[PDB]
């Protein structure tokens, strides 16, 4: 029995609270010696942490799509890892392999039924990628844009990006010039983002909305107002965006992270006055879910791979070490820590 670490959920902070480390504990159990057909023993090697977890963090999440975790028992979520031993006829040891349900643990014997292989030539060997930019969140951004922000080639679009430079918010903006934007202006909690976001990420100007007035800073990077909005953040910040967008424009719904430590029905509604805005402007403002276009996934996942190998996009991650330090990464992702995409590595054991 071989001694493995694995994360559990130790706490709950309740709908109308905030996450921190300590909700989540680590502790240690035995590993089966015992692997049985159609099983596989695998060493974790990457495992992401993202917002919508905040919500599995409560007794009820919301909706159908998506289940609590339980107190005291294995947390789990998007995950890499290797392949150590196979007793499952279609997996072989050296394979690499990613679940969205995989336990925050070392070493974990899995069905292979549940398991998908990857290819690492579609991110030059990068494999935390594949929760990332060539994975979820990237996918999340280029379908989002292609199914609602109405963008075409040639028509000289000023898209706004708010979570500018975080996982999904990297990868939309620079996937918005690549569709036919003209302009893109992020919108982010910090200098160093801002810096970022115009040096290496080809937005052409970015707002800090701790430290600039948002408004003022939309009207002069946004000169001819606001055509598409992929909104990662709601709250006040779309408030304001959405006061400077254009007649017959379209709110990508991508998420909204600042209301995710609260108790309201997701999406959250508008004010009157910002609804007003809305509906005087034929703003169209729909739910966006990546789940609901999975026949999409294979084409997205080929296309980002694609414009990364052609130099065009940029892959943006933040690291943290340890399983140990599962718990401070999504707390440090909820609030900010991250460039990129947020990714906790395990393990570099790969031979
Ligand atoms: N629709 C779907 O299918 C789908 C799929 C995946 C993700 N999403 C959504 O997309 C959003 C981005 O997800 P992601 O994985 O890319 O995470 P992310 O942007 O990498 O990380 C979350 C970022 O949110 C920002 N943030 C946190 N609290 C905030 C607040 N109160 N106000 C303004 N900004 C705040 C922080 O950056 P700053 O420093 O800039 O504050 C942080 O780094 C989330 O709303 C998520 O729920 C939707
Ligand atoms: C809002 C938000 O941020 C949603 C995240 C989603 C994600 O992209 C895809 C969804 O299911 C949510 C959660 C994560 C994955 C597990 C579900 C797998 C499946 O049911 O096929």
């Amino acid at each position: 029995a071989m001694i493995v670490q694995r994360v559990v959920l130790n706490s709950r902070p309740g709908k109308n609270g905030n996450p921190v480390a300590e909700n989540f504990r680590m502790e240690e159990v035995y590993l089966p010696d015992n692997i049985n057909e159609g099983q596989v023993q695998v060493r974790t090697l990457y495992l992401s942490v993202d917002p919508y977890m905040r919500c599995r963090m409560n007794e009820d999440t919301g909706t159908d799509y998506i289940t609590p975790w339980q107190l005291s028992q294995v947390v789990d979520g998007g995950g890499i890892g290797i392949i150590e031993e196979s007793k499952h006829t279609n997996l072989t040891k050296g394979d690499f392999v990613t679940s969205f349900y995989w336990p925050w643990q070392t070493k974990v014997i899995l069905d292979g039924n549940s398991l998908e292989k990857v290819d690492p030539q579609l991110v030059d060997g990068h494999l935390s990628y594949f929760l990332g930019a060539i994975g979820m969140p990237g996918l999340t951004s280029l379908i989002g844009i292609q199914e609602k922000g109405h963008i075409t080639a040639g028509s000289n679009k000023t898209m706004v990006v708010s979570g500018a430079a975080g996982a999904c918010g990297s990868v939309a903006g620079q996937i918005g010039h690549f569709l036919g934007c003209s302009r893109v202006v992020g919108i982010c909690g910090t200098h160093e983002k801002c810096i970022l976001l115009t040096s290496e990420l080809g937005f052409d100007a970015a707002i800090n909305y701790k430290k600039d007035n948002v408004a003022e800073q939309l009207r002069e990077s946004c000169p001819a107002g606001v055509d598409v909005y992929f909104d990662n953040v709601g709250g006040n910040i779309s408030d304001t965006v959405i006061s400077q967008m254009n007649e017959n424009s379209h709110i990508i719904l991508c998420g909204q992270i600042s209301q995710y430590n609260k108790d309201v029905p997701y999406p959250p509604p508008l004010s009157p006055a910002i609804e007003a805005i809305q509906k005087e402007r034929n703003i169209t403002r729909e739910r966006f879910l990546v789940l609901n276009y999975k026949d999409k996934f294979e084409p997205g996942i080929l296309q980002l791979s694609q414009w990364f190998k052609e130099g065009k996009l940029k892959i943006k991650e933040t690291v943290i070490n340890g399983l140990e330090n599962m718990g401070a990464a999504f707390q440090s992702m909820m609030t900010g820590g991250n460039i990129g995409k947020q990714i906790v590595c395990i393990s570099e054991e790969i031979s």
